């Protein structure tokens, strides 16, 4: 009759073991206390369902073999204008976005594959709003334009900026209000290694790195900058990054 399929989420879905004389085949699924039906061409799970909430919101539950992506729609009652967004993506990213009350983007969370999240709030039709990034026993928190994330940490006179572009790709620098020669930091980025080194008094002082597990490590060099010491640490306390600004 039907074959249960599971889907990114914790959501399943019932689809008929063989195509009706369109070609077609059914499909059922239950999302939290929400029953959708639908139809699709193919028989692993993909296709398109929708319901209706028990206050009139239109559901629609949108599976793609094609990327492996699960996209669940939450409208108003006219079926248009968006309440809320949930996308899955095939490499478990998460998506969360709410919409103010005229169906715009208002907030979005994205939640990475190993849970560690990027807030948005407060969104604009500029693309511009608040950012927050929530990391494991730390948060950073910035701003978000059309152009970039930026999370900002200061220290003193330091202010460490990461910035997430558009595409994702990471970027750091460093700016040092002191005027002192003998102790100003200044920074150089690397993309490619992820790191950070900074210098005080054309010696480097610090490399951080910001690996691809969403951390940060800090490994010291010697007094006279000629060589990495020890090992690198892994910063798990906001306090250890102010830290290594000092």
């Amino acid at each position: 009759n039907s074959v249960s399929v599971d889907l990114p989420g914790s959501m399943k879905v019932l689809v008929s073991k063989s195509s009706n004389a369109d070609g077609k085949y059914d499909l059922i699924a239950t999302v939290d206390a929400l029953e959708l039906s639908g139809t699709s061409d193919k028989n692993n799970g993909s296709g398109v369902l929708e319901g209706v909430k028990a206050d009139a919101s239109k559901v629609k539950l949108t599976i793609s073999d094609d990327l492996g992506q699960t996209t669940l729609e939450v409208f108003k009652s006219d079926g248009s204008t968006l309440v809320s967004k949930k996308v899955t993506s095939k490499d478990k990213v998460l998506g969360d976005v709410k919409f103010n009350e005229k169906g715009e983007v208002s907030e979005k969370i994205i939640t990475r594959a190993d849970g560690t999240r990027l807030e948005y709030t407060g969104i604009k039709s500029d693309g511009s709003g608040k950012a927050k990034e929530v990391l494991k026993g730390y948060v950073l928190e910035g701003t978000l334009t059309a152009e970039k994330t930026t999370l900002v940490v200061k220290e003193g006179t330091v202010t460490l900026s990461k910035n997430i572009s558009k595409s994702g790709a990471v970027s750091v620098e460093l700016n040092d209000t002191d005027s002192s020669a003998a102790t100003k930091k200044t920074a150089a980025w690397n993309s490619g290694t992820s790191t950070l080194t900074i210098t005080v008094n054309s010696k480097k002082t610090k490399d951080l790195v910001f690996t691809s597990s969403n951390t940060i490590t800090v490994q010291q060099y010697d007094s006279n900058g000629t060589s990495l010491e020890g090992s690198a640490v892994e910063i798990t306390k906001l306090d250890e990054i102010k830290n290594a600004l000092k």
